[PDB]
């Protein structure tokens, strides 16, 4: 693909995908045996490696709908990859969402004009796959990882004069982040499966920041969720 | 309320929705105990009664989105309900999509201007109780009730000249039905919990029927499900 | 049809279009001799009889553009109707509307998604039939019932947090309703002949509401207009 | 005003508005005793005379929403005009319009995005004076003027290479012109009384154009009713 | 051409583009010799003649996106049309934009439709010719008239309800004006040359008039840049 | 800032702006004397250093409006940087743009919905600083580098289904990329001065790729017009 440089093979079936590329760097060196690094495009690394004798990649995505759209159509298309697990941050806008809550995405508002471009009139509602949500949530629950279920917004502008997460919120969506509406819309047109899990960095209307421990501690939850889902 | 000619706790804490007031009426008539109609009023009616010793409420909502905003506004702000669970079949339009199949809808995409109405540039999208969800996904699981979880569209045009229920289907949808967008949008905005279950009617692109013995088979199941994810 | 479950010839040329099918009862019983009822599908009821010796349909429709536009589209293309007249209420959103007005809708303005759906960037405005127009208001004239012409809203969400009804009003608008749109748009795009006719049963803004005896008053001098115009 | 360089009284209460500031100058020269011209700005004419002992204006407006919205918006504001009506023509869109038709348009679609500035997700239909409409019509049929009445569309590309006047003519709209949609709007927000008239200039689909001899009658006819209507 | 009484050659390959054709007329008459009006056609006049020999058209436009598309259009494609150069006036909304400063826009935003009508969910952003507004601006640099570059907002209410020029103002917008994005899009789609120079006429947001001795100025300026970039 | 780590003064008051990071490395290892490296946050790379004694910086972007926005806002906001110029590649879509051509643009278009989520019914141009586009436009033509000054489309979608880019093209827009809309609005907004400078990578439509040694080659003259126009 035109930007990822691996060979045929050395992506796995199951692709979790950070934004942050030194983030899926610190995964696979972390959590998985006998890692290569596929690519080094543009520096969004991207590392193949094991997990209990079963293969799983990581693949950093940037930030913003378009970035992790490039990403995942090539995963997809040029790599055949079968599961894409977002593993990432989101900032909280309920106080009822808790710094220690791990979040699994059914669906994701957004303002990217994307499904718009390609519907038109229609509200286009993303759908994770509920066999990984499944899975994911059971995972959760057996190890007792506080975990809550709904959805999320997918903003285009980090910095948004115009935000309506006030109302986002009280129609209940849990927090704000920028790649989910995508992952799932692409995921789902190609017959893949996809799920995004997501930690809370802060809470965006209080200002209230979580702490470097609570987000060490939260992030090993979600990746042990990833993870576990998956074997 | 306006719509609903009820008297305050004569409608229970969960109610079912199905679209035709005559199908509340068998439904009540058929699963419950001690029934009463409590409204009558266009003769879209609403009954309570008991299942094993829990009052249960079935009320009709119409066809279409501002029918059912009509009826789930009242339940809500008027009779403080707790629990709403549309009870009612879908236009499969994906062929790995059977006619025995019960669906859970996650979300649902829209032609409805109501959340264009409310959030302008941002598609919102709705999402299930994820509780109501599992519990029902639990109760078909438990019986091998043949379950599907995903998304459905909620349509305002039932003969559409211009329907996209071509490339809904590639991008995942499930099927076609007219009441859910507005159930899960009105009860989230006010902290309720709702959940749309669906049995297939037909298959909308090969004209294809289902046979009325599948129907009635299907129709129980959903029901079974229903009640049983409640108790 | 799929929502009626008339046959040939059983439903008339001219029908009568009230949202409330038990309203559809009560006028083809009040005001027509020898009536039948051709449709109890989901109990919206149809029926029809004779008024001075010529037959005259009466259909309820549901509340919505979504239901309207079910029944209006099968009356057309299964029932050849040719003369399709909603009888209804609105609330009024100006003062000079008063509540014993007679309301001919010559067009209709929207938040329903409908006519965007067909035509992108186009506004479409429905047009009323002039021909039924100019019967109907002749009619009341010439008995002195009260009657404005100007038009109306028709609206997706009954209880609105978005309303632009304000606006609306001092543009001109002399009412909000939930079915004109759809009836004028559809009626007009198949070669048929609509109207519709409206009386008040409050006044949205100020919340006054009118008497049990001004409506039954009004709703007598609307059936009067609808049939008069007619025969 | 801005573009009228009128003093006060020097309109009268009722003007005529012909797109073409040299047919205002034909209609007051040919038809009205005792003319002033009291505008000269820009070269867009107005002219103020008597039609049997009654004051009546006449004032070109360009072409196009924008420019009429102008000429409007000064005559409401700044010389408190009472009754707008619009004499113009317009490309007959239907083969059941005749080119003998003179047109009275209860209402307007256009592409302009006039309406949508202003009210967002709401399509506003404008909407004709129906007492203006109701004495062209009845001066008309009196004299046996063949008269239609219906809708047209308001357009802001005379050349538009994404014309919907296909799908608009099988919506039943008559023809296509370049101001209807400003005049009633902005008449109706100020409480005034507006009316287009309008003659066929051509056929657009089958471009076949009247005649020299056919566009002089329909003229005449269309002023004849004008003024008759409005004494 | 439909609205251009011109014959074949009688129009130049560069045309000035005034909105008012009585400033045409004072353009022709003032600073070209051998004048010839070719057009009287709705006195929309347009004439022909030279400046050092070299033959230059003037051609009023009207006022608005609509009235402006018809004469660009006509020019271009019936009249072969290769250089078009607005000459126009603007109300200046930054405090910045000095009543005595030339204004070559690069570009312009809008609030017409005619963009979304041809491209949808595309926000198109029109675009001067380069060569032409680097000799426009080298003509001022050389003689000393202060020229200042950047974008415009072409208007289609003059007087509007819903204005932003407050915000445009903030994005950098330099002032407001009814004409530019149509005839930069219309030049571009047809590979023509087109610039807009502007004069400044008031402080929209101050109400501040410009008085009439700074607007003679300022007219000769943009005049002497307009002819001087072309010779 | 959240996602930039350098100290204040660290970071210059003119910034050079590849997407790519990996880029911005070479860029000021290549050109630039005394070089720190600010930024690794991400490894999203920025460095400082001198050219012929004046400090430049050079940030990466990384891929999308959403991207860019976060890295601008933060250079705008936390570092009063006062001149912004992307330095990058586009797809081009005319056969008339060569790949020999540096293409300096004077605005962008745009699928993004950033604009219409501040504006709604306005379409709003971004407009490059005339300033900085003339320094670069003199800098090319000094040394005889090709150079072509026009219109880009800024793209969410690399991968685009529905794409309009055949219609850009006629319009007279040069090439594709994905950063150009935001860096210009936003830095509009804040009163900074913003220019985007770009190389050809291939045509798109024809799917000609450009050959190693012409990126080369014009990636050097985009860099010394960058350097040179600013010195
Ligand atoms: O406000 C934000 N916007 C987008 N993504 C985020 N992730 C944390 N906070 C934010
Ligand atoms: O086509 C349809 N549209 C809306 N609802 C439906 N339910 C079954 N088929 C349909
Ligand atoms: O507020 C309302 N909305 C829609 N229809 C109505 N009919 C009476 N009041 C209303
Ligand atoms: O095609 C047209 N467009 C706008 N107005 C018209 N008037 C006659 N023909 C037309
Ligand atoms: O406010 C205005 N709107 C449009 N054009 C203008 N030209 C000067 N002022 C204006
Ligand atoms: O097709 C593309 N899309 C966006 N950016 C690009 N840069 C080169 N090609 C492309
Ligand atoms: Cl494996
Ligand atoms: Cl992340
Ligand atoms: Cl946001
Ligand atoms: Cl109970
Ligand atoms: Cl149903
Ligand atoms: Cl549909
Ligand atoms: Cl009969
Ligand atoms: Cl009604
Ligand atoms: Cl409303
Ligand atoms: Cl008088
Ligand atoms: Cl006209
Ligand atoms: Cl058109
Ligand atoms: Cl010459
Ligand atoms: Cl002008
Ligand atoms: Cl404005
Ligand atoms: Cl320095
Ligand atoms: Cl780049
Ligand atoms: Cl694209």
């Amino acid at each position: 693909s035109v930007h990822i440089g691996a060979e045929k093979g050395q992506i796995a079936d199951t692709v979790l995908l950070p934004g942050d590329p030194l983030r899926a760097k610190f995964i696979a060196e972390t959590y998985l045996e006998n890692v290569e690094c596929y690519n080094e495009v543009r520096g969004m690394y991207g590392f193949t490696g094991t997990y209990k004798g079963k293969k799983i990649s990581v693949q950093g995505t940037g930030m913003g709908v378009p970035s992790i759209s490039i990403y995942v159509n090539e995963l997809i298309q040029s790599y055949d990859v079968q599961n894409l697990i977002r593993v990432g941050s989101c900032g909280a806008i309920r106080k009822d969402v808790k710094v220690r809550d791990v979040i699994l995405a059914m669906t994701s508002s957004t303002d990217s004009q994307m499904n718009r471009v390609a519907f038109g009139s229609v509200d286009f509602a993303p759908c994770a796959d509920f066999e990984l949500l499944k899975n994911a949530y059971d995972a959760a629950k057996d190890k007792g990882v506080p975990v809550t279920v709904g959805s999320v917004f997918t903003a285009d502008q980090f910095y948004n004069d115009d935000s309506q997460i006030e109302k986002l919120a009280k129609y209940g969506v849990l927090g704000v982040e920028m790649e989910t509406t995508a992952l799932y819309t692409l995921a789902a047109k190609h017959g893949r499966k996809a799920l995004s899990i997501l930690t809370v960095s802060d809470h965006v209307l209080t200002g209230e920041e979580t702490t470097a421990e609570e987000r060490q501690t939260t992030f090993h939850d979600m990746i042990d969720v990833a993870l576990h889902s998956v074997s």
